RNA sequence: AAUUUCUACUGUUGUAGAUGAGAAGUCAU
DNA sequence: ATGACTTCTCTAACGAGCTCG
DNA sequence: CGAGCTCGTTAGAGAA
């Protein structure tokens, strides 16, 4: 079991906390403006990062414009490509990587050797050196102040006349960008890492250009057609100036042909963005800004040719568009603003004030006066067709308001005579309902609606039934909806002036819902005034035969004015989720306090550069931000003075990067003479002889690794550390150098043990003294458990943080504090209101609660997370720091489970909406142990039930459209359930020696994200400290998360299984709905019954049978005889989705429906032998198309829906001794409810994975996939 | 409805469970 | 226009530009 | 101006 499976690999968390200002640190900071002047160095940090980045683009458009020509090796890459992708052999794949390597270094050589490359990625870009300012103003102040590249119109920054101020503000702050330029240096990286522009061109466009000239050589096999070199390129000449040709050379401004493309050696023209925007007009085709028509390209002419010629497979020869170059800008050539929310409403009032109709009038003044003529059929009163989806119901709800009133009479005129049942396929047909009938996607007109209502008027009671003229008064005041939306514009004069702030947010909080009455109801006149006039517009819905017989009289203003007044259905999608956004309206911006390199590390020697140390005061943790002006105020001088009592002080001591550090002191100019490196050793470090991949010192030669030419370099290191002034404090204990093997085994142990944390007591009166002027900023690290009113269980981001500083920890550090983190200042989101006030009754909101009120002495403000300008401190850690890893992990536990066999259980899952899951803890030998749901959860005493809260909000899909004003915020709701599930999954695994499985989904998937990310480190809040699950020694069960798409057939102990074919199955044998009868033609249903062994009524037992060996079938020939029956009282389906039709499960019995047939056809059964031949002897539409819904029911087992009335699973087979399985007559070790037998055999799928691992051998590839001829094979031989 | 955040909260100035942040860029049921 | 996929960092110290002098 | 002088480079391993 999992008794040694702790401390396996290392991680990285990010514990967050909150900083409470102590003393009057809040009075020091708010005095001058030390955070007032912040958000001008966390806002201008990103304003400058995207004015530094277009010059980081303008560079790439002049180091890929006319340069970087990797000629004729493209041919050398074309050779290794087509043969390897067609024949995956070993020898070319080596040559493939050789071709892959060589293009990059050829390209990257000129890339890394520019005029502007070197002085871009350090101090020499922004501000470098006295006398000038370096390369960043060399483009703006020099190149683009004289010349004009005005992208300040196309930006957030106003102009360039002011933009100098954003540039010069970082003077000296140019060590602060040192993570931002730590990913630009993977843009130019010629390594196998996919952010690069060199992985963009070599391996991500070049095998997408070899598959381009594997088709253009096959294009001009019959492609002479009307392609723009034949007809027109006057437009595409300024657009295709084509400055260079790179097979030999070119004239400056010559226009090329359709042959420069697809050359193997012209791939050195397809590098940058401006050059793929000229590759994707030729295949793209673009516009002219002058009221013109689209001027096409190549794949917009094959659109005009594979419809001319009838070659349907000629669309295999379209040219795939290339990708985008990394980091390239794009050219042109919902919201949050409380002004645009008041301006788009003003634009909806203004857009109706100038809408152009046909007669120089409005769209409402055109469709309204025509209704007076169209009501008398003055327009085309016979072919007024709309998109036939809901206008049959909406017109039935237009003036009559009926679901079965007017729109249910067109069935006797539309789609009932594709094949009449009189001598033309009356019973013998191939089910010609798609071939002989195509009346599904036809449109219905007003004359066809009037003619549909003629049979309903002929079926009407009164003789004054509905004609096409009398019911025409229903669309009279539809043009009057513009008069009512005009009533929502007088109050906007007190609304638009009441929206004079840029970032207003007058409704996004929790208090201003009544202010939206001027917008959630004045936008209602366009909510329903256009929502009722949708019958006068022709939609786009057809089953391949859409004609509809459209008219032209009223349809001219219908598509125009219905489109001219579409400022509501677009405008009401503009207040669509602006209202339902909960307050986390944060900014979370960085604090500096003058220190760019703030808090990067805690180690003592660098402390006036970081200017932050922590303070323990007997488990009340504080943060001290030393002010930069006086940052020496915690040296050893004051520690020798103020050795008193009060705040303990953190002494941190650190050796980071033993690759980068043990050659940083020991071979460097200021201090090499103190160390005195020997003769043979100084040979090694130059040429990197001690490494296997290490970079040698420049101007030398990478020699070979050697055995003693590395171990001596440890023998240098084992003595040279003890000579250091500070690093002899640690007292390392290395092993013998016979036992080392490389330098990783040494650089790990100088980074394992290179961490010690100690404590120096400080007199409390001194700290109180220094805070009062401003010479220290002290802040308390704070969450739930760092307030005084806790009782019980602390957060798992407060069992770690309280165990960094443990004296059981710092024996052998498994929680290494880390650095680099920042301080964040969220402003006030929620303005303070209580709304659950003091000492009064407030109602509960649970249902299984033995209480119904609450008293609440103290107030509860709506959001005290967000009424307070809380500070925010981050804090990385490193769980299992001394024991890193994360390799060979998925193959470890298989060797673990083998030795500890016969002792392991299985978890499970299913999904649904009728449940949310249903776990099932299964044994290893059949008879299962436990089984429950994930609806009863939180089972200590409170028992909340998430299962019903989803359907509680699914019923309320209206008010975001109706009064345009709903608050549910369901999008984090449902994911928020998924968190609570994890622990109850997590508890069972250790407690019952279990393994876990899941479903696949290659948001029901996101719960598998959250057990790979959360069996990284599994520590129980109730478990004892430094015991097998405690905060130091806890469970690492997953190797961590990379992607969904390589989640494996294992991701730890979380084995997987294939989806589907669980939710239908009898348990004790395992037969599935594998037939699929649907009665296409007549005697193919006789082909069903003719293959049986015998079909008899078991008169000795009181039910029918259908005995069949499955051999005589061919869709999926799962063998074995099958003996289904009629004894269960199986339920028919509801035939659901019907508001007035048969949507109820009228239960049809099996045994009392074949004696309906025995009465209809008197084929007896008293002899007790084969009765197959006579039942085959009948052929009728009545005999078989009614036998469908019976034979859809003798088998079907999931049932009983619309009510969840213990929907239940009924066995046909009666395996060994004649008893069935009804899943409510079912014992506890068998499935029990709706989605229960789905999650059972998944475990029996899971036991099959264990069946291979149990008899596993030394085969390093282990077969963890399940064949359908195994899952249907294993479970049918369990008892035997 | 109170939280480092987020979900449900009465589990009472909080309770139970999980909680990785910052900058980037790429891609698409 | 949200989800998904690969990669970065999670540092103290030295050697230099540094105004002092 | 040689002590020192205060932020920007700089050492650059090992799985697979």
């Amino acid at each position: 079991i999992y008794q040694e499976f702790v401390n396996k690999y290392s991680l990285s968390k990010t514990l967050r906390f909150e900083l409470i200002p102590q003393g009057k640190t809040l009075e020091n900071i708010k005095a001058r403006g030390l955070i007032l002047d912040d958000e001008k160095r966390a806002k201008d940090y990103k304003k400058a990062k995207q004015i530094i980045d277009k010059y980081h683009q303008f560079f790439i458009e002049e180091i890929l414009s006319s340069v970087c020509i990797s000629e004729d090796l493209l041919q050398n890459y074309s050779d290794v490509y087509f043969k390897l992708k067609k024949s995956d052999d070993d020898n070319l794949q080596k040559d493939f990587k050789s071709a892959k390597d060589t293009i990059k270094k050829q390209i990257s050589e000129y890339i890394k050797d520019s005029e502007k490359f070197k002085n871009l990625f350090n101090q020499n870009l922004i501000d470098a050196k006295k006398g000038q300012e370096s390369d960043l103003i060399l483009w703006l102040k020099q190149s683009k102040d004289n010349g004009i590249e005005l992208f300040k119109a196309n930006s957030d920054i106003t102009d360039i006349d002011e933009a100098l101020e954003i540039i010069k503000s970082f003077k000296g702050w140019t060590t602060y960008f040192k993570g931002f330029h730590e990913n630009r240096k993977n843009v130019y990286s010629s390594n196998d890492i996919p952010t690069s522009i060199i992985y963009r061109i070599v391996d991500d466009n070049l095998p997408k250009f070899l598959e381009n000239k594997a088709k253009y050589e096959s294009l001009k096999d019959k492609a002479p057609e009307a392609i723009n070199y034949e007809q027109i390129k006057k437009d595409l000449a300024e657009e295709l100036t084509f400055d260079i040709d790179y097979k030999t050379s070119e004239v400056n401004q010559r226009v090329f042909s359709l042959d420069e493309v697809f050359e193997i050696a012209n791939f050195n023209n397809y590098l940058n963005q401006s050059g793929i925007t000229k590759f994707n007009t030729i295949i793209g085709g673009k516009f002219v800004n002058g009221e013109n028509t689209k001027r096409k390209g190549i794949n917009e002419y094959i659109n005009l040719y594979s419809q001319q010629i009838n070659d349907k497979t000629l669309k295999k020869y379209k040219m795939s568009v290339l990708f985008k170059q990394i980091l390239s800008d794009t050219e042109s050539k919902k919201l949050e603003d409380d002004s645009d929310v008041v301006t788009t409403m003003q634009s909806f009032y203004e857009q109706i004030a100038a809408f152009k109709t046909v007669e120089e009038k409005s769209i409402k003044e055109t469709l309204s006066l025509l209704f007076d003529d169209l009501k008398a059929q003055k327009l085309d009163l016979s072919k007024i067709y709309f998109k036939n989806d809901k206008s049959l119901t909406d017109l039935s709800q237009q003036v009559f308001d009926d679901y079965s009133v007017i729109g249910t009479a067109v069935l006797e005129y539309i789609t009932q005579q594709i094949a009449p049942k009189n001598l033309d396929n009356p019973s013998k047909k191939e089910q010609e309902l798609i071939a002989k009938k195509t009346e599904k996607a036809k449109y219905l007109s007003l004359e066809t609606i009037k003619l549909a209502l003629e049979e309903f008027n002929k079926h009407r009671d009164i003789d004054k039934q509905c004609r096409f003229e009398e019911i025409l008064a229903n669309f009279a005041a539809i043009p009057m909806i513009f008069d009512e939306i005009a009533q929502n514009k007088d109050n906007l004069a007190q609304i638009s002036i009441k929206y004079q702030n840029q970032g207003k947010k007058d409704l996004l909080q929790a208090s201003a819902e009544d202010d939206v009455k001027a917008i959630k109801d004045l936008l209602d006149q366009t909510n329903n005034l256009l929502h009722k006039l949708k019958i006068f517009h022709i939609s786009q819905s057809e089953d391949k035969a859409n004609i509809l017989d459209k008219d032209e009289h009223f349809y001219l203003v219908f598509e125009e004015c219905y489109f001219e007044l579409a400022n509501i259905v677009p405008l009401y999608n503009k207040i669509r989720n602006y209202i339902t956004q909960k307050p986390y309206s944060d900014e979370k911006f960085k604090l500096n306090f003058e220190n760019s390199t703030l808090a990067n590390g805690w180690d003592k020697n660098k402390e006036p550069d970081n200017t932050a140390i922590l303070f323990i005061k007997d488990d009340k943790y504080y943060l001290g931000v030393m002010n930069k002006k006086n940052n020496k105020i915690f040296d050893d001088k004051a520690i020798k003075e103020n050795k008193g009592e009060g705040y303990k002080k953190i002494v941190y001591k650190l050796l980071p990067g033993a690759n980068k550090m043990l050659p940083k002191v020991f071979f460097s100019a200021k201090s090499i003479k103190f160390y005195n490196p020997s003769e043979d050793i100084l040979r090694i470090r130059n040429h990197s002889t001690h490494t296997k991949n290490g970079s040698p010192q420049k101007g030398y030669e990478k020699f070979e690794f050697n055995i003693e030419d590395c171990r001596k370099f440890i023998d240098f290191y084992k003595q040279s550390i003890s000579k250091h002034p500070e690093w002899k404090d640690f007292g390392f204990r290395f092993s013998d150098t016979q036992r080392y093997n490389s330098i990783d085994e040494f650089y790990r142990e100088v980074e394992n043990q290179g961490y010690k944390l100690t404590f120096e007591n400080i007199s409390e009166s001194y700290i109180d003294s220094v805070v009062n002027q401003g010479k220290l900023y002290l802040f308390q690290i704070y969450n739930k458990d760092f307030s005084a009113y806790s009782k019980g269980r602390p957060n798992l981001h407060t069992l770690y943080w309280k165990a960094l500083f443990d004296e059981r920890n710092l024996q052998d550090v498994v929680y290494k504090l880390n650095g680099e983190a920042e301080l964040f200042y969220r402003k006030q989101s929620i303005p303070k209101k209580i709304t659950h006030p003091a000492k009064e009754a407030i109602a509960n909101k649970n249902k299984d609660n033995p209480k119904k009120e609450s008293v609440f002495e103290y107030d509860l403000i709506k959001d005290k997370r967000f009424t307070e300008d809380k500070f925010f401190f981050h804090c990385p850690i490193t769980i299992n720091f001394k024991s890193s890893g994360a390799n060979k992990f998925n193959d470890e536990i298989n060797l673990l489970l083998k030795e500890k066999a016969n002792d392991v259980h299985i978890l499970s899952i299913d999904r649904g909406e009728r449940h949310l899951a249903y776990y099932t803890l299964v044994d290893g030998k059949g008879n299962i142990i436990k089984q429950d749901t994930f609806n009863i959860i939180g089972n200590d005493r409170m028992k909340t039930n998430y299962h019903d809260k989803l359907a509680a909000i699914e019923k309320d899909r209206d008010s975001a459209r109706k009064d345009w004003k709903k608050i549910n915020n369901i999008k984090e709701m449902k994911e928020g359930y998924l968190s609570q599930v994890v622990h109850e999954i997590a508890k069972l695994v250790i407690e019952y020696n279990a393994i876990v499985v899941f479903q696949d989904l290659n948001v029901y998937q996101k719960l598998e994200k959250m057990l790979i990310e959360k069996l990284n480190y599994l520590v129980f809040k109730d478990n004892e400290f430094d015991k097998t699950g405690g905060v130091l020694r806890a469970y690492q069960l997953t190797a961590p998360f990379e992607t969904f798409k390589k989640m494996g057939k294992q991701t730890g102990i979380i084995y997987y299984v294939p989806a589907g074919f669980t939710s239908k199955i009898c348990p004790v044998t395992g037969f599935v709905n594998q037939l699929y009868p649907k009665y296409e033609s007549v005697s193919k249903s006789q082909e069903f019954f003719s293959k049986f062994d015998k079909i008899c009524y078991n008169l000795d037992k009181g039910y029918f049978e259908f005995s069949f060996d499955y051999k005589n079938f061919g869709d999926k020939a799962a063998k074995g005889k099958w003996t289904i029956a009629s004894f269960g009282s199986r339920l028919i389906n509801f035939r659901n989705s019907d508001k007035n039709h048969n949507w109820d499960t009228r239960e049809v019995y099996p045994t009392k429906e074949l004696e309906k047939l025995l009465k209809d056809y008197s084929i007896e059964y008293g002899h007790g032998e084969c009765i197959k031949a006579a039942i085959c002897g009948e052929s009728d539409k009545k005999f078989f198309a009614k036998l469908t819904s019976v034979l859809n029911t003798i088998l079907q087992m999931r049932n009983s829906k619309t009510g969840t009335e213990l929907d239940y699973l009924i066995s046909p087979v009666a395996d060994v001794n004649g008893n069935f399985f009804d899943s409510r007559q079912a014992p506890k070790n068998m499935p029990q409810d709706a989605d229960a037998n789905g999650a059972y055999h998944i475990g029996l799928k899971g036991l099959m994975l264990l069946g291979r691992i149990k008899n596993n051998q030394e085969g390093k590839k282990l077969n963890l996939v399940i064949k359908n001829e195994e899952y249907f094979e294993f479970v049918q031989n369990r008892n035997n």
